[PDB]
């Protein structure tokens, strides 16, 4: 079967369609038009585009297919490096990092970070209780806040004090200035650089027994090769951790707030819960773990805007995909995922309905349909730790606050590496519940 392909501009093929702020939504309305798979030419390049799950089960074989880097990440990996989300499978230091770290997001290290995600879920619940009367929150902004310093404090025992500031922090326009021209840099570079040096300093300065990600990285030793990380690949896994840390649960927090303003009987449903659940000043983590109807609104905002939107993978051997498309060895294919979490054979006809009970039977939804993660040996490696912050974070901000959509906000989805609700604000009216 031959695969259709939207429309061309001469020599230059497909690229002039990816000349837009949002790609990832405008390669949505052609998956819309053209269905479960299209080629996507540009000079020198192809790529095939995966939509149905029915294809997408079978780009996730890892027999068949693995990680493949994306232009997106081959560009970052000018920062990252060989960090685990920016190398390749048969890198050595991949599998020597992912072993390594895999300790770092265990049951038992999940409990470890709990007191300090409290700590800065606390910080969030006092900034809006200490709003004046009428005044507005600015969501993803608070929620990069709230992000990044759990993701600074909890992994390395660094404080950004997000919450002290107006304006995000220095290495946050840093780390977006240099990679944005890389596509004054000097003086960016070592923003970055100074504060890894100043994450590794302070630890090995200090007479602090831990045992949090920083600590794997610099003690840990992969099983296999019996060998720690060396200087400069843990430079690069401080970068990669920051970054994949916390943007993509920044937009997951902004987009379930979202979708509650947006469907009340759901916000009242969610609240509900989290006023029987949470009946102590601070959440303990047994309690988080009981936010069940908060966890599946969380999985129906990844459904709708998956917040890492799509994955790249090569074809490891010359194949045939779902009995119709042949590919060869190296042939790319790009996993579509707002997509994929649309396929109507899989969710029935509503899909765009925020409806979180579509995740009270989470062992009906069938192979690989549901892919907000990624996918295999390559999936994240911190989905248990972005999913324990957003469930603790929302889980609060529903005890604590009434919410009002007060512009009736139209939705907006700025894209960069990650997707937000640009510009969302709301009101938040305290339920005055002490901490
Ligand atoms: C809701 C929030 C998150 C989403 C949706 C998400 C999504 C993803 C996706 C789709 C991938 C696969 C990328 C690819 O195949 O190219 C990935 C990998 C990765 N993520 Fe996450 N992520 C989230 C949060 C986090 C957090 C909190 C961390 C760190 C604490 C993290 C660290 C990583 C790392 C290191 C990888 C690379 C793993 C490897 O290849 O060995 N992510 N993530
Ligand atoms: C936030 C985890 C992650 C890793 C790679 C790309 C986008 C997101």
């Amino acid at each position: 079967k031959e695969m259709p392909q939207p429309k061309t501009f001469g020599e230059l093929k497909n690229l002039p369609l990816l000349n837009t702020d949002k790609p990832v939504q405008a390669l949505m309305k052609i998956a819309d038009e053209l269905g479960e798979i299209f080629k996507f030419e540009a000079p020198g390049r192809v790529t095939r585009y995966l939509s149905s799950q029915r294809l997408i089960k079978e780009a996730c074989d890892e027999s068949r297919f693995d990680k493949n880097l994306s232009q997106a990440l081959k560009f970052v990996r000018d920062f990252a490096g060989d960090g685990l989300a920016t190398s390749w499978t048969h890198e050595k230091n991949w599998k020597k990092a992912h072993n390594i770290l895999l300790p770092s997001f265990s049951q038992q290290a999940m409990k470890g970070y709990h007191a300090m995600m409290v700590d800065i879920a606390v910080q969030l619940v006092q900034k809006w209780e200490r709003l004046n009367a009428d005044e507005h929150i600015e969501v993803p902004e608070d929620m990069t806040r709230l992000t990044l310093d759990t993701i600074g404090l909890c992994g390395f025992n660094y404080r950004f004090n997000s919450f002290y500031r107006d304006q995000p922090h220095p290495f946050i326009t840093s780390m977006v200035r240099a990679l944005d021209e890389r596509m004054q840099f000097q003086e960016d570079i070592k923003v970055m650089n100074d504060l890894v040096d100043k994450i590794i300093a302070d630890r090995k300065a200090s007479g602090e027994q831990s045992d949090d990600l920083l600590a794997h990285m610099l003690n840990g030793k992969d099983p296999e090769t019996g060998e720690p990380l060396d200087d400069e690949n843990i430079r690069y896994q401080i970068i990669t951790f920051l970054i994949a840390g916390h943007e993509t649960t920044s937009g997951l927090l902004s987009f379930a707030l979202y979708f509650l303003v947006k469907n009340p009987h759901v916000l009242q449903k969610a609240a509900e819960e989290a006023a029987r659940v949470l009946v102590d000043p601070v959440p303990s983590y047994k309690q988080v773990k009981q936010l069940k109807y908060v966890g599946m609104v969380l999985n129906e905002a990844l459904r709708l805007w998956p917040t890492a939107p799509a994955f790249s993978l090569y074809a490891k051997e010359d194949t045939v995909l779902g009995g119709e498309y042949p590919l060869e060895k190296g042939d790319e294919l790009m996993v579509l995922i707002p997509q994929l979490h649309r396929d109507k054979t899989i969710w029935g006809d509503d899909v765009e309905e925020f409806r979180p009970e579509r995740f009270e039977n989470p062992s009906a939804i069938p192979q690989h349909a549901f892919k907000p993660f990624g996918n295999g040996q390559r999936a994240c490696i911190g989905q248990q730790f972005a999913l324990h912050e957003a469930t603790l974070v929302l889980g609060m901000m529903l005890k604590h606050f009434d919410f009002e959509d007060h512009t009736n906000y139209e939705l907006d989805i700025k894209e960069t590496l990650t997707l937000k609700p640009e510009g969302f604000v709301v009101k938040a009216k305290s339920k005055k519940i002490p901490l």
